[PDB]
């Protein structure tokens, strides 16, 4: 039921160096504020198709976490910032916009439970027929990028860099990259009574499988959406 193969993540590591292309596009950052539990907060940032930062936020309350992540977004030169607003982050817009005062950085609340972005467009049968919600939509955007990258790196099959995803291992750091990978391979499909793609929530993953909230993975997933 897992949607991402570890082998794709290994292939995607420094894929831009292996295949000889460079980061191009906007810088997109996202923050997962976790919940009211012990689990670490998450932050991810990419420049176009190259991921450059994966960070954990420890021993922070909700507001400290938002200060931490918005400051990272500024440090990373983000053009766009998103954060998970489905839970405890629902009230963070004011603080987030304050943090970005006087800077050209957009702030977008991401709610994974919403119907998919652009749900009436054809799937490439509509996007809304295929994905239950934005959480599924953008995790599969991530999975699709990773698979194309795997096929390019390992099977020599051409793909547009814009449709791939590379992890800049030197920029990210081995330890955090490994933490991210360990979470990504745990993201799982759940049964859906309308035949749509749907993923387990963190709460469900905790209950069935006893694994902590994958907040690095979720942060990376959210930065797949560029406002
Ligand atoms: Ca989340």
């Amino acid at each position: 039921m897992a949607i991402i193969k570890r082998e794709w993540l290994e292939a995607a590591t420094d894929a831009h160096k292996k295949l000889g292309w460079k980061a191009k596009g906007a810088v997109v950052s996202a923050h997962d504020p976790s919940d009211t539990g012990p689990d670490a907060k998450g932050y991810a940032s990419r420049h176009g198709s190259v991921v450059k930062r994966i960070a954990e936020g420890l021993l922070m309350d909700i507001n400290e976490g938002a200060d931490w992540a918005t400051s990272l977004a500024i440090e990373d030169g983000a053009d766009h910032y998103l954060w998970d607003g489905d839970g405890v982050g629902a009230g963070l817009r004011r603080q987030t916009t304050e943090a970005f005062s006087g800077k050209k950085i957009t702030a977008t609340m991401f709610k994974g439970s919403e119907s998919p972005f652009d749900e009436d467009a054809p799937y490439q049968r509509t996007i809304g027929d295929v994905f239950r919600n934005k959480r599924a939509q953008f995790y599969y955007a991530l999975a699709d990028r990773l698979y194309l990258t795997y096929r390019a790196v390992v099977h020599g099959e051409y793909a547009d860099p814009d449709d791939m995803l590379s992890f800049d291992k030197e920029a990210i750091g081995e330890k955090m990259l490994e933490k991210l990978f360990a979470e990504l391979t745990q993201i799982q499909r759940k049964f859906n009574n309308n035949g749509k793609l749907e993923l387990m929530t963190a709460v469900e993953m905790k209950q069935k499988l006893g694994i902590p909230s994958p907040n690095l993975a979720d942060a990376l997933m959210m930065c797949m959406h560029c406002p």
